C-alpha cells in the first residue's frame, strides 16, 4: 500500500513548505503527507489545510486523532480551536469538523492505543513553565507510551534529549540547528529509537512541538 517514510529505523527531515499539496477525499481539504503505514486505513502524520468556509459531515475517530492548529481557526460543535491549540480526540470519539476562517493543522491519525479515552484541547503556550537554561516547557500530554511537549527556546538555547523510543519534532516558529542543518518554520524531523536529539535555537529563538516514545508502538490499523 501507500507507505510513506514507513521505515521507522531511518531518520527523516522534511522542509514541508516544499511539498505538493495533494487532494484529500474532503472537498477543500488538501494534504502534505509526512508518514503513512498500512493498507486501506492508515497510521498517518500529515499537514492538512482546510479552505475558508469548510463544512463537513460528521466522522468518528476509529484510531484517534491528534492535532496542532498551526494557523487559522479549526471548529467543531464544541467551539473554536485557534492557532496554537493542541487537541487529542481518542478512539471512538466523533464530531462535525469545519473551519469558517480556514486553517492549517498538523495531524496524526491511528496513533492512539485503542483503549485510550483521554480527550482534551490545550493552549500550548498557556502552561509554559519557567525557563531552564533558556528552554521553557509545557507538558501537553503524557502516558505510559509517549511524552508530548511544546518547547520555547531562547536564542542560542540548546535542548538535548536522550529520550527512549523515538523522537519527532515539528518546528513552529524561528529555527533550530540539528545535525548541522538549520530547521525553520514547518520543518519536520523524525529520529529513530536510540538517536539523541540536540537542537539549538538561532538568533530569533524557536518554538517546537515534540513527541518521544511513540516509535515503540507503531501499528498498522487492524
Ligand atoms: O492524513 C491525512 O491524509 C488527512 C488528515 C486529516 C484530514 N484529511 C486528510
Ligand atoms: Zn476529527
Amino acid at each position: 500500500g501507500m507507505e510513506i517514510n514507513a521505515d521507522f529505523t531511518k531518520p527523516v527531515v522534511i522542509d514541508t513548505d516544499q511539498l505538493e499539496w495533494r487532494p484529500s477525499p474532503m472537498k477543500g481539504v488538501e494534504r502534505r503527507m509526512l508518514d503513512r503505514i498500512g493498507g486501506e486505513v492508515a497510521r498517518a502524520t500529515s499537514i492538512v489545510r482546510y479552505a475558508p468556509g469548510s463544512r463537513f459531515s460528521a466522522h468518528t475517530h476509529d484510531g484517534g486523532e491528534e492535532f496542532i492548529v498551526l494557523d487559522g481557526v479549526f471548529q467543531d460543535e464544541h467551539g473554536d480551536y485557534p492557532a496554537g491549540t493542541y487537541v487529542r480526540n481518542p478512539p471512538t470519539t466523533s464530531h462535525v469538523p469545519g473551519s469558517a476562517e480556514g486553517c492549517t493543522i498538523f495531524v496524526k491519525l491511528w496513533q492512539f492505543d485503542p483503549a485510550d479515552r483521554t480527550q482534551f484541547s490545550k493552549n500550548m503556550e498557556a502552561e509554559l513553565g519557567a525557563p531552564v537554561e533558556g528552554i521553557s516547557t509545557s507538558l501537553l500530554h503524557e502516558d505510559e507510551r509517549e511524552t508530548v511537549t511544546h518547547r520555547k527556546l531562547e536564542p542560542g538555547a540548546n535542548l538535548t534529549s536522550e529520550a527512549a523510543g523515538g523522537i519527532e519534532v515539528l518546528v513552529l516558529d524561528g529555527d533550530v540547528t540539528v545535525n548541522d542543518e538549520v530547521l525553520g518554520r514547518n520543518a519536520w524531523l523524525r529520529l529513530p529509537e536510540g538517536e539523541a536529539l540536540s537542537a539549538t535555537a538561532g538568533a530569533r529563538g524557536a518554538k517546537i512541538w515534540m513527541k518521544t516514545g511513540h516509535l515503540r508502538f507503531v501499528r498498522t490499523p487492524e
